[PDB]
């Protein structure tokens, strides 16, 4: 084991710990592929929980500045000022691949401006916040997963992140409330009759069914475009990228099956992860 392989090993584990949902999925990648995908996603989420976990924006910026290091200057040697072992792990990766660093620029960009957790007027600024924390995701991942650097690769890959983060939405309604987060548009909401709190005390109804369902069939719409469009990723990824597709329709299915609960986070087994991936790796 070599310190760069630490660095690595400290990106997977932010990784499994906070995608307990896909993790699974883009571990099945090939080495020099699963460890990229792991070194972006744990500077993704460093970004996404820096002012939670430090209660201010002080990571936040040196992780900004740490990123423009590595952009202006990939092959220097940089005192890392925010997590030296995410950051060494990316600027390998950037000394080998293609970055969008503007992505990761809109999601610094979007955590800071969520940072009270502030309710979305209309759902196009929820899609918006979408883009921000996940589309971006998909944008810098997408050399990793493809060889196509052309803008409907970015597209699909803008596309599944996004629709991902719907996913954790959808999932997480209970959660997020206990947190003091609402992600439906208040727009929604009020088309709906529905207001968050009332359901987290007094359960789920016909009108909460119909908002979740509602954002449900956005997101498996989406799904299926991404589907459709499976062949923009590499060989190697596409049987990944079908597998993290599929988790994503059965954690909608789990949720259906508890009844739409705000009292529990379901989940799909590990052992039900590998059954729908043999389904699928059979066909390719």
């Amino acid at each position: 084991m070599t310190m760069m392989d630490m660095n690595f090993k400290y990106c997977h584990k932010i990784m499994k710990k906070h995608s307990k949902s896909f993790s699974y999925a883009f571990d099945l990648l090939p080495e020099d592929q699963r460890k990229a995908v792991w070194a972006i996603y744990a500077v993704c989420r460093k970004i996404d929980d820096s002012i939670d976990v430090y209660g201010d924006i002080q990571f936040l910026n040196q992780i900004k500045e740490d990123i423009q290091s590595i952009e202006k200057y990939p092959y220097e040697y940089h005192h890392f000022q925010s997590d030296r072992r995410i950051m060494m792990a990316l600027q390998h990766v950037a000394q080998h691949k293609n970055i969008a660093f503007q992505s990761f620029y809109n999601l610094i960009d979007t955590v800071y401006k969520d940072q009270h957790f502030t309710m979305f007027e209309t759902d196009a600024e929820l899609f918006g916040y979408c883009y921000g924390v996940a589309g971006t995701v998909g944008e810098v991942l997408t050399p990793i997963l493809s060889d196509h650097e052309t803008h409907q690769t970015y597209d699909v890959a803008r596309r599944l992140g996004e629709s991902l983060q719907l996913i954790n939405i959808l999932r997480d309604v209970g959660e997020d409330f206990e947190n003091e987060r609402i992600y439906f548009s208040k727009q929604r909401l009020k088309q709906y009759e529905v207001d968050i709190a009332e359901v987290y005390q007094n359960g789920v109804n016909n009108h909460y069914i119909d908002l979740w369902e509602y954002y449900a069939a956005i997101a498996e719409k989406d799904f299926r475009d991404v589907m459709d469009q499976i062949k923009v990723f590499s060989i190697e990824a596409q049987p990944i990228i079908e597998l993290a597709a599929r988790i994503a329709i059965e954690i909608l299915d789990e949720v259906r099956q508890a009844n739409y609960t705000l009292h529990e986070r379901v989940f799909v087994e590990k052992r039900k992860k590998a059954k729908l991936f043999h389904e699928i790796n059979s066909k390719y």
